[PDB]
RNA sequence: AGGACUG
């Protein structure tokens, strides 16, 4: 009993494809966790050659999950790298394309501790790690924290709703990169 | 990390 999302929140993009990859094979893999509304493997324009990536827009986020959840994903015998997409809008951001783990999360002011984080988050995947920031040298607490899951889909999923109230609070949630956004 | 490079 949903209304169909926006489409960047039902979008997969799929890297490291083989060269023998097309659209039909890409749609006839996904395809097993829901309908697909678009499919997409981009060629040089030249050559016609794949450049081993591709788009398949699911009919609702659901489906992106079950899809995420079957993980790993073998297409024409090679383990395909599936992510939630970035959109054409915000491709050119600072660490826009890079995959972490480490989730940031700010707006916490001081009332917010470990316990809070876990209780929220663990609906969406395994923790491995929740650190509540302190002073150094004093123990104040600074307003945020970071969850480290084992997989950096959760992230994905998270920071894509990017509103979240947390101990009464309206969390900043980002991903918690180092400066491996810097690329030009 | 995007199809219309069909601007």
């Amino acid at each position: 009993r949903k209304k169909r999302e926006k489409e960047q929140f039902r979008k997969l993009f799929i890297g490291g494809l083989s060269f023998e990859t097309t659209e039909e094979s890409l749609r006839n893999y996904y395809e097993q966790w829901g309908k697909l509304t678009d499919c997409v493997v981009m060629r040089d324009p030249a050559s016609k050659r794949s450049r081993g990536f591709g788009f398949v827009t699911f009919s609702s986020m659901a489906e992106v999950d079950a899809a995420m959840a079957a993980r790993p994903h073998s297409i024409d015998g090679r383990v395909v790298e599936p992510k939630r997409a970035v959109a054409r809008e915000e491709s050119g951001k600072p660490g826009a394309h890079v995959t972490v783990k480490k989730l940031f999360v700010g707006g916490i002011k001081e009332d917010t501790e470990e316990h809070h984080l876990r209780d929220y988050f663990e609906e969406y995947g395994k923790i491995d790690t929740i650190e509540i920031i302190t002073d150094r040298q004093s123990g104040k607490k600074r307003g945020f924290g970071f969850v480290t899951f084992d997989d950096h889909d959760p992230v994905d999923k998270i920071v894509l709703q990017k509103y979240h109230t947390i101990n009464g609070h309206n969390a900043e949630v980002r991903k918690a990169l180092s400066r491996q956004e810097m690329q030009e």
